[PDB]
């Protein structure tokens, strides 16, 4: 996964603080003052155990999305949603869309599952089309979408959403929407509104990117059937969510002005950002929608990963992520003087070469 | 488990900050100074991910234990190592020791392993006799100990689980070690020091008690297998150590003076703790060698845990231990200060009442 700026270092011979990281998409603004000082003036609860049933966080997220508390499970980061819901649900046989994150087919395999995947196409840019909906079947237990995706940053259509979940409804099939870079898309509600009345979807979230508290680790997980959370509830692990990530996510989500900050800033920023990589030659750009964006690099010679090492600049490389190859890497999107410095890279590196 | 005091409170219609816990073993010298110092000072590590493979930490807890870094891998709390340890080793048939810490059935039922169950005896003052050489067979994969043992806090004598570990070497059976309180007993090292020729040993640590840091969520597991190991790593979920944790543990294990200052006051105001509890009427008290009392009231119809409550003191009720039953209490040891409400707490309930 991106982000480990210590192996990139080793391998540099380096250390990690030297190394400018687009390979991570956290959230620039940084983690809120507030959560900082809640932080700061609480420390001292770390001598107690949290607690265990974490009534104080799930409160504060159930008042966030004006839903029962008893629909939400905080987990040790959304990763830890995803192992919750792929032990609990248990499924026999699920489907997971490619190019797609990681994890969903490491806990499926985990948990025993027979896996399939449905294949987004480079024809077709590789957004996700209704040919889906025809691939599923009554065999299928579970179906596991990203929305948006990673490392595409492409957001399926609502009505198209809308459809696979209704024919998930019909064909008993439970819908997995991750959603852990949604609130980065202006006006994306996703799909927490619609969970009553629709209990065979499953919505993850993580406070990880938006929030900038990777290291924190917290996530959660919200769906609207009594006894499948009830289910959930019992395979987590005990204790999983630290004292300080929880009173960090109860105070975060106090932040009114936190996400018409981020919109702003990507509107803007993100925006010219977006403009700036698409005027470079020999460099495909796909239309993310959220804080990253994958890009694909039309010189399959070129190491654009590599390269950019040699100047202390750490991308993603979406080389061994199945459905894509080595001309395809990612890039966050950060403070407009990290952009400008990754752009400098990108355009030496690309710029003067022949087709 | 014990510890919550939200719930106990819950049940009392009050805050958890009214009430004296005596239900959750704690150090009471507090999280060390230079932890907290560390933790405030470097608060912004949060904005990043923590290093996937927790090089520094790793190497800290190595340095500690001076064993190779490779046999160690550390824990979001040593509950997620007793996690780990269960679905990296997936036993087929394992045996548990009752009384004992309820997370290793937990954690082997949801591995799909058949348990067997070797009884400690009220006859035998639930000391672990050589009885259970006997009972170890061929067909076993793991046999799991905790050292000294919750909640009754007796340590097997070295002699006896060395010969426990024999018989499992020559009967192929991997044998799992719960250390969790073993750095509060005086001069006892645990089975660290002998995992060189010994790859069927697994040792469990946890930062939780010893160091005052709960909330944090720091354990750790140690095995000289190679393969084993590897496989443990993989079976672990990512990032799921956090940085503040990972910043924590590498901070404590440098703090020289913590162990001694822990050994003084379990030797002085534990022993005074343990004398004036058994002077108690009604009340036999099992001579615990860590930071928390097995005691049993000697009058059925008393129960402690509701009285205590009503004086806003919360003691750990054994009654659903498999092996004990109503008449078990388990308390904390913890400031003289503190101990001494839980005395006078209890003096007032016991004295005065005929056999
Ligand atoms: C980053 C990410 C996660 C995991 O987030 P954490 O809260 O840090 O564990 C899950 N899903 C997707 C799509 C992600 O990008
Ligand atoms: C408290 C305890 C644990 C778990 O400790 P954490 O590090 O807080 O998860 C495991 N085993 C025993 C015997 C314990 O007492």
């Amino acid at each position: 996964h991106g982000g480990n700026i210590r192996e990139p270092a080793t391998v540099l011979g380096i250390s990690p603080d030297q190394l400018l990281d687009f390979s991570a998409n956290i959230n620039p603004l940084g983690m809120p003052v507030s959560v900082k000082r809640a932080l700061i003036d609480n420390l001292d609860c770390i001598e107690r155990y949290p607690d265990a049933d974490y009534f104080h966080l799930h409160q504060a997220l159930a008042r966030h999305h004006q839903v029962p508390a008893s629909w939400i499970l905080a987990g040790n980061g959304e990763t830890e949603s995803i192992f919750t819901v792929a032990s609990g649900l248990k499924p026999r046989r699920a489907m997971i869309v490619t190019p797609g994150f990681a994890e969903y087919g490491r806990a499926l395999a985990q948990s025993g599952c027979e896996i399939r995947r449905w294949s987004l196409r480079e024809a077709d840019g590789w957004q996700l089309t209704d040919a889906i909906l025809e691939a599923l079947t009554p065999d299928l237990d579970c179906l596991f979408l990203c929305t948006p995706n990673n490392p595409t940053g492409l957001l399926p259509e609502r009505p198209l959403l809308q459809a696979i979940a209704d024919r998930c409804k019909s064909l008993n099939i439970n819908l997995i929407l991750d959603e852990a870079f949604i609130d980065f898309i202006p006006h994306e509600t996703g799909f927490i509104p619609a969970l009553k009345d629709n209990p065979h979807i499953w919505v993850l979230r993580s406070l990880t990117k938006f929030y900038a508290i990777p290291g924190l680790r917290l996530g959660y997980l919200v769906n609207s059937d009594d006894a499948a959370m009830a289910r959930m509830r019992r395979q987590q692990m005990p204790w999983s969510v630290n004292a300080l990530a929880a009173l960090a996510g109860e105070v975060a989500l106090q932040d009114s002005a936190w996400q018409q900050a981020t919109w702003h800033w990507l509107r803007e920023e993100g925006a010219r950002f977006y403009q700036a990589l698409c005027q470079l030659p020999l460099l495909t750009v796909y239309p993310g929608r959220a804080n990253y964006l994958l890009l694909r690099c039309e010189r399959e010679d070129i190491d654009l990963q590599r390269r950019l090492l040699t100047q202390r600049i750490l991308i993603r490389s979406c080389a061994n992520y199945p459905g894509l190859d080595s001309r395809y890497y990612r890039v966050a999107i950060r403070s407009a003087a990290q952009n400008e410095r990754l752009l400098a890279a990108l355009r030496n590196v690309l710029t003067g070469i022949a087709p």
